[PDB]
């Protein structure tokens, strides 16, 4: 089944956050940034809640030896986690994540502390490492069917203090990396020739992506390729910046404002506009898009708790409704932080992994409502049964 075919069955998505991407060297890294060892029961709970796809952030360079070989025990563990999903018919988006910045930062600057332009030797060196890691991964997973997707990178050059203002310069480099990932995986043949692969836009940023990474620059024609961006506007509601205290947003959506801590930008019209850009650039041209991460903070607040809860619901609802309508699959960022939900600072956690249950009921209700309201657009060249 090709990208259009799987996309329509993929929404809504969920992330196994703060898990396999942690930058530890051992299998214990899985429980280093969150507490709960993944199990089949946990993944069953993700399905039971209504999610159809799981993105698995995963680090690999950090689990490699000095010759670049990925630890066999790490690889076996990632495969077990993938298999929990595949056993349930869940689609999996397995990536290479920040991974201590080996490419996310150092593919684009020669320094992690200040911006120092890379040269051809750096770029070709990073291409070769990227193809090495992806050859290993792809070969390991070669016999998995279309339920397994690979995503080559995560948030290329997202680090603002280094890369702000350099997106035009850096996007052509990212296009080379994305092409390298695709080439390496396709070369391994077998199901890997036919698997849908996911390439990332500049800073996984909508505006930069649709500007600098137009469809003619993608590494394959439409068919078995998707494009990934992330979506965290407005950051004071979503958790990326200025998101606790006086500058935080607790209320979101025209109908949900309260006494104070109201979102002042980034509400429903803004979201719709942004998602529309992705339709125009990619999904209308036969490249499904994944919003690989999004979230809102669910908090406990001293003000109007019901209005905050409604705001969280409504945000998840809008993301998933507007994504579906635009041929976009959205994946909730969830780090299994149950305690933050009981504080002003909040948490985006929906699944209580330790109890294999939903604890983020407002967010979850919103996801469900959004998916239900959405109408997936079909871009076909032949009759399908429907």
């Amino acid at each position: 089944k090709d990208a259009q075919a799987i996309a329509k069955d993929m929404y809504p998505g969920w992330n196994l956050g703060n898990t396999l991407e942690a930058t530890g060297s051992g299998l214990d890294a899985e429980t280093s940034w969150q507490p709960t060892l993944t199990t089949q029961q946990i993944i069953d709970a993700v399905k039971a809640a209504g999610f159809k796809s799981v993105r698995i952030p995963c680090s690999w360079d950090i689990h490699s030896d000095s010759n670049g070989e990925i630890d066999a025990q790490w690889m076996a563990r990632v495969k077990q986690v993938v298999n929990y999903c595949i056993n349930d018919g869940i689609y999996v988006v397995l990536n290479d994540h920040w991974d201590n910045g080996w490419i996310e930062v150092l593919g684009f600057s020669k320094s992690s502390s200040s911006y120092q332009a890379v040269d051809e030797a750096t770029i070709t060196s990073k291409i070769t490492r990227l193809k090495d890691l992806w050859t290993q991964i792809a070969n390991e997973f070669k016999d998995y069917d279309e339920h397994l997707l690979f995503a080559g990178l995560n948030e290329p050059f997202q680090e603002y203090s280094l890369f702000s203002g350099h997106h035009e310069e850096l996007t052509p480099i990212l296009c080379r990396y994305n092409q390298a990932f695709v080439e390496a995986v396709r070369a391994t043949g077998g199901n890997n020739a036919q698997r849908t692969l996911v390439v990332q836009g500049p800073s996984t940023n909508i505006n930069s992506s649709v500007n600098y990474m137009t469809a003619d620059k993608l590494p394959e024609t439409a068919g078995r390729l998707m494009v990934e961006v992330h979506y965290y506007d407005p950051g004071q509601f979503c958790g990326t910046f200025d998101a606790s205290g006086d500058n935080a947003f607790y209320f979101w959506g025209a109908a949900n404002h309260s006494t104070d801590h109201n979102a002042t930008y980034g509400e429903e019209a803004y979201m719709l506009s942004q998602f529309g850009l992705l339709k125009t650039a990619y999904t209308s041209l036969g490249y499904p898009v994944i919003i690989g991460e999004y979230a809102a903070l669910q908090r406990t607040i001293s003000g109007d708790q019901n209005k905050h809860n409604a705001s969280v619901k409504y945000f998840y609802q809008c993301v998933n409704e507007y994504a579906t309508n635009n041929g976009i699959i959205a994946f909730a960022w969830d780090t299994n932080d149950t305690n933050g939900l009981n504080s002003e600072g909040g948490s985006s956690t929906i699944i209580d992994r330790a109890n294999s249950a939903v604890v983020g009921n407002n967010a979850m209700e919103g996801v469900k409502a959004g998916v239900a309201a959405g109408k997936w657009p079909f871009l076909e060249h032949h009759h399908h049964h429907h």
